[PDB]
């Protein structure tokens, strides 16, 4: 009798998720029986991963290709996921740099992609988990949330202020059976990372080999995380199990963020 | 294919796991195919409890009927369980009071219970579990740790105490296959809850459901918690599925701690 | 007899943001009376003048004064213009009104954005690169307890002073040691005209007394009390100081003890 | 010509621990520029007086000392002889030496929650109800930056200093509408005698200079230096001050940067 996770059948509405963390959350969500619309903006890497999950699983798997930053972009993919059960959000930072060289409308971006899509599309869903008695949202932050990250102003500020929001909004809903949880991820070995990491390496004129040891050694785990791992954890926060857990803000870093809380 | 939390057949040391939250856990983990030792002071309790949770599932189930805050008595469970893969620490807190009121040996008898037991018994069984390259430890607190009560300062004290400590060592042994992690509940219905509110009811002229509805209007949930959903977040954690996930406080407690973080 | 405090920061300027009244005008009123001179900054004219008059007579450091709205480009530039390169500069602004999410548009987020996170974010950039040439700067977001403890009716200072703080912890550790230093004061309830006025259209809004309606905030205080814009503005004048240079990307709490949190 | 922040506690008297040197000192000498009169406590008599006499020639307070071990009901007895209604009391201790717990005895543990918690919580509680019938009282607990960010060889200051956080948390509330406050000092690395001689030992037990390891703990530090007593004692002075009575359970961290953490 292995842990029924109770969600069988529902609904899950998936943001970035051809590939990395999002695409580890959809395989997670669908092994428990989550029928999926899952969200990237290229068609051909989304229909590959819709395909393997679908095959693997024994759930329905559509896709919506669209920019979900804008307007119709965000309408498109509400338009195939009108009534999620679960809705997980997740997008890609803006480079780093330094604040002294960023525009007014790079803060503007920044702040769409990260923090008000995300607070759009909760306001598109919330009332229909609300009716049902149940919801899930797990929002898809970074440990720099804890420790912001010199060179990561713009993202820095987009999610600590998603994640302020969240923590008002969560307490208001968690009584009608709608949960609201951020998961913090530190360094996961994903495609992205390691393309990220083969270009700093031939930078630096460090081997790739020699720069992963490098971001290893400030990991107390002394591994990187993988989306398998995180996935899980976005399973269990969708649970029947976890209605008494709410605003809560997860780190997944291997220990490597060396506060108390 | 439900989630395989992959502990099956592990040994399991649970403390103060006749009744509430430490039952919770137990029969959570046995639901898993863990194998058990349990502790609590009381054997009837005790033997009831084990033979509840051997027919339910398909695990041994040894019990220990001992003081663990003695050094005698946490030999005792030690010798019942000397190689365990998972540590679940837990106890009782002192009644609650006015500091200037409790004595000296009122401070130490409450930081024995409630912070250096838990420290001697993983100083006990960690360096087994680095050496299997395996091991978790949950220590059950709670979510005063986060905002602590006016009248519970010996266990505000030694419980703060104890997550300063774990804080420390859960970076130095996750590198090795150990996860150290604190579960801080809020207000959960066990029988020691509803037989204090039993108390404070009749106190306070009030009905035993007038005086539940007053604590409930405090927790955004709407509810208390239950043991069982308590037990499924303890067993996640104790899973091959959370060994990137390590000090961290995870807070239980329907929304009801207003802090962002 | 006694020694008694020297902040040791006469004869340099500070930029205070929205210093007509409230908790920018005690920041104002601390650093004058350490001699700080100042430029003080609010979007009516009358006021603001009204205020500067006042504070001339009350210390000997000069105060200046630019009627403009910060949250545009053209606002921004009439500050800068007045006070090209301020050694202090106190970010301050009136919070958006409080309502339910689901019924703001998306110009309300891009308002309360601009207001309570970016313009600060602009007046940091065009200020700190002086500040780091000179060897010295200051910088004193006042956001809000609310940081600490968000409440679901004010989702957008809630998400938009959330936003600046998290840049901050950033920031703050690239410049400390040029001598910069950026921290967030955090005000509970405070006793300015804006909170009673708001507090009375409660008042007359749920039918109480406005003394029922203030005891009944005061019961949430664990202090008793309302803070003060002058212990306010002595805590923003200590930040300010030459004995606060190890000190940054601090969030300190001025509320009383109201929010429970240990940290 | 500018007036100078007065902290208004002229007159009051202050209890401070472990105050022959260090932060200790630093916090004496704050206090007794603001014209508090001061009882000093440490365990050595001859740097204890000579401390004293140094005060004494520097301001205008009275000075007393008590040569005592507060960790003992009988140091405690006879530092409260000499003091029985402190306005002012500075919690201070140094912690036990680093090491790895699996090699700590039991008494390792209880000789450390006493020197770090118990004694502190034992002193408040036998000064706070005469500061309450006075409507004052501050106490300032120095501890550490590690209660933010704990390392494993400092496993018993950790666990104790993390303790008395937690406790001071829960007071705090509860006696700040009768004029208490409550609030805790972590320093990061200071330049006191103590640094300085626990440094050269590292550095003649690693083989490197003592410039060389200087530099390398330097290096972790983004203010690019390390604190001094005296700005430490400045922040203890103004948390004492009648300008910081709307702050309590406060964990004000003088580390020049060097805990990452956004809060």
């Amino acid at each position: 009798h292995h842990m029924d996770l109770g969600i069988a059948g529902k609904t899950a509405l998936v943001c970035a998720a051809s590939k990395g963390l999002g695409r580890g959350c959809a395989e997670a969500l669908a092994a428990e029986g989550v029928n999926l619309v899952i969200v990237a903006r290229t068609r051909d890497t989304l229909e590959r991963t819709a395909d393997e999950i679908r095959a693997a699983s024994n759930v329905s798997v559509a896709t919506v290709a669209c920019d979900i930053t804008t307007p119709d972009g965000r309408a498109a993919a509400l338009a195939a996921c009108p009534q999620p059960d679960i809705l997980v959000n997740n997008a890609g930072g803006p480079p780093p740099g330094d604040f002294r060289d960023f525009s007014h409308d790079d803060w503007i971006r920044a702040l769409e992609s990260n923090m008000l899509t995300p607070i759009e599309l909760i306001r598109a869903t919330v009332d229909g988990m609300i009716a049902r008695g149940f919801g899930r949202i797990v929002n898809i932050t970074s440990s720099a949330v804890k420790a912001p990250i010199d060179v990561l102003a713009l993202s820095n500020g987009a999610r600590s202020g998603l994640t302020g929001f969240v923590a008002g909004l969560a307490r208001k809903v968690v009584g009608q059976g709608v949960t609201i949880n951020n998961l913090l991820p530190g360094l996961f070995d994903t495609d992205r990372i390691a393309t990220t990491l083969a270009a700093a390496a031939n930078a630096q004129g460090v081997t790739v080999d020699e720069l992963r040891a490098r971001r290893t050694r400030d990991i107390p785990a002394g591994r990187l995380g993988t989306r398998a791992e995180f996935g899980a954890a976005c399973a269990f926060l969708c649970s029947v199990h976890a209605g008494y857990i709410t605003g809560q803000n997860w780190l997944l870093d291997g220990g490597a963020y060396p506060g108390t809380f």
